[PDB]
């Protein structure tokens, strides 16, 4: 399998498949779980509290397309924070090679770094 740069793969809902995040947002957290950290992400997706029933993390809502309503994944919380974790089958990579559709994120054609929630304390002023 190639590899590319995650600066050159975007994020688009495999559903309405608009472009919506960069894979250079993406995250691991407890080295599984792969979330978005761009701030800007919000603007994409609608939570809904469905709750259901991480050791060190509560789950928050329930993570939609604002424009299809795909689902993505789920909220995740720790220390007062909230991240959105997305599931790999929900978004289509967009490489300078096409698009590729993943059904493992220990498998996309490019590395996630791990989450720095310490670093991500440039963020301290809100929330
Ligand atoms: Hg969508």
């Amino acid at each position: 399998r190639q590899q590319f740069p995650v600066e050159h793969v975007q994020l688009l809902c495999i559903n309405c498949m608009v472009a919506v995040g960069h894979g250079s947002d993406l995250r691991k957290v407890e080295g599984t779980h792969h979330v978005n950290v761009n701030p800007n992400f919000s603007n994409y997706y609608n939570v809904s509290r469905d709750p259901v029933v991480f050791k060190d993390w509560k789950p928050g809502g329930v993570i939609s397309c604002r424009n299809c309503g795909e689902v993505w994944g789920l909220q995740m919380i720790y220390k007062s924070v909230k991240l959105p974790v997305l599931k790999v089958r929900s978004m289509l990579l967009e490489t300078p090679q096409g698009r590729i559709q993943a059904k493992k994120w220990s498998r996309v054609p490019f590395s996630v770094p791990d989450f720095d929630f310490l670093q991500h304390c440039a963020e301290n002023l809100s929330d």
